[PDB]
């Protein structure tokens, strides 16, 4: 654990409440988000809504807000595995940010792409630095996809709280 300042939100450690997770594309309250842990699950197994993902039908998505103003350098996310069943997952997603949360701001990458590559493993959590980093209180998600298809994963902000 060679990390000092890239711990995530507080959540994974316990000290973040369930109110500050507000999932937008959630069936029940055992497949959202603020029980949709990243390395764990406690509800179902992991995030998923109750419609097929596409490239064009994009009108939910998942809302992450943090206690105050924070530094997102990495950022985690759990793919979802049973076996072989569970093999779906999200193949991409942007990033976006917020300081007061109202302005929705598209977090832009280096390389010039706003959106953000998905999960590279199927069960192993997943874990990508931010270059630049989202200096910000809020935090916001969004499932990106080449054809319509279902995902189910989780997500979690690491960096400098």
């Amino acid at each position: 654990n060679p990390a000092i300042c890239r711990y995530p939100l507080g959540m994974s450690g316990g000290q973040i409440p369930d109110e500050d997770i507000t999932a937008s594309s959630q069936w029940s309250e055992s497949t959202a988000a603020k029980y949709g842990r990243l390395d764990s699950e406690e509800g179902d197994g992991a995030w998923c809504p109750e419609i097929p993902v596409e490239p064009d039908d994009l009108k939910e998505f998942l809302q992450i807000d943090l206690h105050t103003l924070h530094f997102i350098t990495l950022v985690g996310t759990q793919g979802r595995h049973a076996g072989g069943h569970g093999i779906e997952f999200a193949p991409m997603y942007k990033i976006n940010y917020s300081r007061d949360g109202t302005r929705w701001i598209s977090w832009r990458n280096r390389h010039g792409k706003q959106v953000l590559d998905g999960n590279s493993n199927p069960y192993d959590i997943f874990l990508k630095d931010l270059e630049p980093p989202i200096v910000a209180r809020f935090v916001r998600f969004i499932p990106v996809t080449d054809h319509s298809m279902n995902v189910c994963m989780r997500v979690e902000l690491y960096g400098c709280v």
